[PDB]
């Protein structure tokens, strides 16, 4: 019930912080994993926005506030929680960098925040369920439930008291932000990505795509939310099968509910099928994730890295099904 809201405490502190120096090199590249650093994370995402957007473009306090109030609204779950907004964002950061000039101040403002968002207030849960059982969000959500949702708690925040990163802008640059916010989240429902993808491939191999007209860029933006939503998979190995186990931690929860209900899951989400998970990869990887790098390299040459990464996992799902799978933590 409601919107959470940080302390004092929190957002003094993040006002503080300074990223250690050597990190400074690593937060540039694709490959850089936040995993190692949860302390740092809200300073990470300070210092990915004042480099990219400019240490000006958003008032300090209100900045702070605002990154630690959406921390505190996503939910302890194994997966769609605070790590991955970061992780998400981080991945933006690197395409950005790497693309700087290809998109407007207001856009890259936007499309940070809007990764930092996308994910507000999982609760474990994926469209499916919550339209199989009619869960209110889905009467009042009737297409990407959970993505209108996530932006829905986005303004929220946003209009908490101190919390409105975005009202220095012009009444219209104002209605133009969170626009782009929210296109951007919807994006991130897989579901959209198919057509998506297949659009853009289209407008890429017959010429016809074209930046300068706003439907274009709003598909290209698109497909940057899902290569940001999905770089799990662009990771080093350890990090992306580290990943793939609280993903499914995720999935085997909701299928013990379906159960319950007198529904047998789908296999991904019965955790008495966790035999079908390396095959369940490979479907993943050459139906959604493969393809998806696949034409974002294209459009975007730079992002070349991610593609090259996420063939390297494709390869490591086909070494454990050929049973070459060696030592792993979890
Ligand atoms: O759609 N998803 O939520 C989703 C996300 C990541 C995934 N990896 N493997 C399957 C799979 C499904
Ligand atoms: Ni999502
Ligand atoms: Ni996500």
């Amino acid at each position: 019930a409601g919107t959470s809201i940080c302390t004092s405490e929190e957002w003094q502190g993040l006002m503080q912080f300074t990223l250690p120096v050597r990190l400074c090199k690593e937060i540039e590249l694709f490959h850089f994993d936040i995993g190692p650093f949860e302390n740092m994370w809200p300073g990470i995402f300070v210092y990915m926005v004042h480099r990219s957007c400019g240490t000006s473009c958003f008032e300090l306090e209100k900045l702070c506030r605002f990154i630690m109030s959406v921390k505190k609204n996503y939910r302890r779950v194994p997966y769609h929680n605070w790590k991955h907004a970061v992780t998400v964002a981080h991945c933006m950061y690197a395409i950005l960098q790497n693309n700087h000039t290809l998109f407007t101040d207001l856009e890259r403002k936007g499309l940070l925040i809007a990764c930092l968002c996308h994910d507000l207030d999982h609760r474990g849960f994926s469209n499916s369920y919550l339209q199989k059982f009619d869960h209110p969000l889905a009467a009042l959500y009737s297409t990407s439930t959970m993505e209108q949702h996530h932006f829905s708690q986005t303004v929220s925040i946003l209009q908490l008291e101190g919390h409105n990163i975005f009202s220095t802008l012009s009444s219209s640059e104002y209605e133009q932000v969170l626009e782009i916010i929210r296109k951007a989240i919807i994006a991130t429902d897989l579901a959209l990505y198919f057509g998506n993808r297949k659009q853009l491939e289209e407008m890429y191999q017959t010429g016809s795509l074209n930046l300068n007209n706003q439907s274009h860029r709003d598909r290209v933006i698109g497909l940057m939310m899902t290569a940001c939503d999905l770089c799990s998979v662009t990771k080093l190995w350890p990090v992306t099968k580290l990943t793939a186990n609280d993903i499914y931690a995720e999935f085997w929860a909701e299928g013990d509910e379906m159960k319950k209900l007198g529904i047998q899951p789908i296999p991904m989400m019965d955790r008495d099928k966790k035999d079908e998970v390396p095959q369940g990869q490979l479907g993943f990887y050459n139906a959604v994730a493969i393809p998806c790098y696949t034409t974002l390299t294209q459009i975007l040459p730079p992002t070349e890295p991610l593609l090259k990464a996420c063939r390297d996992n494709l390869s490591q799902w086909e070494k454990v099904i050929r049973g070459e799978e060696t030592a792993t933590w979890i």
